[PDB]
């Protein structure tokens, strides 16, 4: 299936990159997934005195039964990456809410290898509590900033991602988790560390 609306104004593709820094004012390779519920503008916009890619989104009161259809699901296509050394990928994640108070949101992690069916999960999902959130200090510019880690040793299914593993793509899917979010979302710093 496909999710379709009118063409949107997102910034640049540019070219692949990790680590993805957005910093020529491009999405570096990240495009929403065909399938991702959300296929609004993706932009480069300033987050904590750094350019980060952003989207909006405002989830249905109504819940969907499949836990992604609604969610924003962003992937970084055929950047052919490994993990090397690398414990973990890790990145900034940040929030700017107009509306958060219960719920909350579960960032997964994917990749697609061809040596393992095109899917491999990290099993690490990471769950904000919106009512967690009135409480956290925000940055200077009013957001909440995430620096989100997944262990790359713990992958769903018994697959294993070596060091040499191809990863074709990255997913990140920020799914509902019967929230009241509503806002603006903004990733930085893609990257295994
Ligand atoms: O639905 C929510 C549920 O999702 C689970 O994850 C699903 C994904 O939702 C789904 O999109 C993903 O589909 C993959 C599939 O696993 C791959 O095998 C397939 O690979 C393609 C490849 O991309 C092509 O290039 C190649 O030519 O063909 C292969 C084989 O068809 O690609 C599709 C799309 O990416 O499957 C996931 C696992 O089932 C989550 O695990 C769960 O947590 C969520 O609740
Ligand atoms: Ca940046």
């Amino acid at each position: 299936r496909a999710v379709v609306e009118a063409p949107v104004e997102h910034a640049p593709i540019g070219k692949a990159t990790l680590p993805s820094t957005f910093e020529d004012s491009t999405r570096q390779g990240w495009a929403w997934d065909a399938t991702s519920g959300v296929q609004s503008a993706l932009t480069i916009k300033d987050a904590n005195e750094s350019k980060a890619i952003s989207w909006e989104v405002k989830y249905p009161e109504v819940k969907p039964v499949d836990g992604w259809a609604s969610a924003p699901r962003i992937m970084l296509g055929n950047v052919n990456t490994t993990r090397g050394n690398n414990k973990y990928l890790t990145f900034d994640f940040y929030l700017k809410p107009t509306q958060a108070s219960k719920g909350s949101l579960t960032i997964s992690l994917a990749f697609a290898p061809p040596s393992l069916g095109f899917w491999a999960q990290a099993t690490g999902d990471v769950n904000i509590p919106l009512s967690s959130l009135s409480k956290m200090k925000k940055t200077t510019d009013g957001l909440y900033h995430f620096q989100v880690k997944y262990d790359l040793d713990k992958i769903n299914d018994g697959k294993v991602l070596t060091a040499n593993t191809v990863l074709r793509d990255i997913t990140i899917v920020v799914a509902d988790g019967n929230s009241d979010f509503a806002g603006t979302m903004y990733l930085d710093n893609i990257r295994f560390e």
